[PDB]
């Protein structure tokens, strides 16, 4: 399936007949941090697999609904069940859901992933406020958009300049500082690494060599659709390792220590995000 | 369709029936680039679309023609109607029209393209003779000749040390010093992006760290594919932005400000390139 | 064909029948160092093309058998005939003979290949163990694990911190010295280049800018594969010449020169490789 205007507008459509929310922002949650999405008020619940020309994702499995309701007194749509690159989807399955938002109304998108620290500073557990991006993929041929463009959605050149919304950072930073805990909060550079092995050692160094912050599997195909089609993005890390320091040292990374660093800190995300919400823009 | 000997044999037949031209020199000319083409002489115009086993366009649409005739005292081919590669066309696709002009004689291609400045030297305007390239797609396993090799047409393992002519540049840069306009003319690595996105800001810094001078989204993967089965190349950027600077500063790219410049500097790329075709070598 | 449980089991389970070897140790040559293929001991010759599942390589063709036998008192099997990607084989297609390797029981899979010095010191003709890679395709959305995980044969998300076993980097120098050829024999990290065409001289450049030692089209596919399903690696490259100092100099690389270094050192490789394989563990 393209995920072309038609076919988006299909899924759009049926998506508000059956949940009755017009929605303003869309919210993609990293692995172990959808909390925020056990909290929507009013919560209309679908199934991915209901919704006409949404991707398949019974091979990888694991729950996909779009939730739909209410948070922080605001209209929202939630992706429950992420779709990555390294699970082989096409450039046309990651591209429909988004754009599906933004004919849903989506103005923002709020994203949140786990990702391992480059800079030597960032300790487990710190979030980053993601500025920019070196999108490894893009450069490489397998960009989000590579394939004919689709007009109705955005330009066949987008720049990604403005990518990652300025304001929107500088209002995540200022609602970390009236609660105190702004010592956690970086900006970086976000480099993505296609995956889905983990940055070797050597990647590690040569990413620290090259200007990258924090290195990861997700998000920057997600950001550029969005910003593709006119969403504003603001899109935060929560560092699980430093892998500089790993690669430094010899130590591994694993899954399950990385789910552990988002147990720690989801909650605290949860409340960060809800905050976030309240004082958004009524435009 | 593979770009093969039978199917590449199929095609140059029907061209050398309908044009009665046997060309020397090929030209594959730039968005906003594409004047020369239209001061060719005796002119005969071929639609992609009647050439046996040509690759379909119509996804993209716009012109596609090959244009046979003569310009500067010589028989040339030129492609009105370029594929690259972010629109999704297979390595297929992109090889076989230039294993056509191998086949229908062309021993030289000349290729012009728009691109970003990387050397904070370079202006808006500028031209860069290409000495280099630094190939992302193909360090990530895209390159253009990823697939069974032709043998007919070429090595498993080509070298590209002189993909980038010696004497072709030097001759480019002499007929720009005789015509008083070499303080435009500079010489450069050229990196392929494989687009369609814009290089990102940290994308445009970690280019000038790596060495480039200058960033776009084609003109490599014919190079490959010419220099594979024996095509001498010139490859001249027209330099739209300088995309440090605009990293430096915050300011955006668009398609718009791009076509803008090749507007402004097509009539001369025009009368040089029409010099160099005279100035070649008989051989 | 999906490189999944039931059909590499089914691949196994013919090869077991058809052999009557239980292989404790895989081999993978690189282009003209098979040699030691050739000293197997009551060997068993499966041509790729009757065992079931296994991958298609007459596209390519050359030879494609795996060979089981004795070599140095102990049971192995080897690949006559290596899947290189820039052939165009799929990631099912790569990991399928490594993991029916796995169901065989190997437990230690010993690699050779030939490769570009990046590190100016590196000589045509040296060894380098390699312990540690920089994998372009990886990073670029071309990993060899991307598609759905088979998780019967390991986790999503592998780390590579100890892909090149380090106790098999100290045993095969420590051979080396006891044989006085250490002068030969350096460490180094692999830079992947997807291939099939050379490092150009400007891409050269950007890898010594980035730490890579040596540079090569092959090997890192196989180790991750093998790395996913707890198969210890040792790999080394043979040096066939400096690229950059051919990048600094203007020479070319060609794949004749290659294959006349290789014949120098196959014999040597040879020797050491059968030495390394009856001083591994019983375990």
């Amino acid at each position: 399936v393209v995920a072309n205007y038609e076919n988006a507008s299909m899924a759009a459509d049926y998506i508000k007949r059956v949940s009755n929310v017009l929605p303003d922002i869309g919210i993609i949650c990293g692995s172990g941090l959808g909390k925020l999405i056990e909290e929507i008020e009013e919560r209309k619940v679908i199934p991915y697999i209901n919704i006409p020309n949404f991707p398949k994702t019974t091979v990888a499995g694991h729950v996909g609904n779009l939730v739909l309701g209410s948070v922080g007194g605001r209209k929202i749509v939630a992706m429950q069940g992420r779709l990555h690159m390294y699970e082989g989807y096409s450039n046309q399955e990651i591209a429909l859901p988004i754009r599906v938002m933004k004919l849903l109304g989506v103005r923002v998108l709020l994203i949140t992933n786990l990702a391992g620290g480059i800079n030597r500073k960032l300790k487990s557990g710190d979030f980053v406020l993601i500025k920019g991006h070196i999108n490894f993929p893009g450069l490489g041929l397998n960009n989000v958009l590579v394939g004919p463009n689709q007009d109705e959605f955005g330009p066949r050149f987008p720049d990604l300049s403005n990518a990652y919304d300025r304001l929107l950072q500088q209002l995540a930073l200022k609602i970390a500082q009236e609660n105190d805990f702004q010592d956690l909060v970086h900006e970086g550079v976000y480099a993505f690494n296609g995956g889905p092995t983990y940055e070797s050692p050597d990647e590690s160094n040569m990413l620290l060599k090259l200007g990258c912050d924090v290195v990861g599997m997700s998000t920057v195909p997600e950001v550029i659709i969005a910003c593709h089609c006119g969403i504003k993005v603001l899109a935060v890390s929560l560092i699980a390792n430093n892998s500089i320091l790993d690669a430094e040292n010899d130590v591994s990374i694993n899954h399950e220590k990385v789910l552990a660093v988002a147990e720690k800190r989801a909650d605290l995300l949860q409340m960060w995000f809800k905050e976030i919400i309240t004082r958004l823009p009524l435009d």
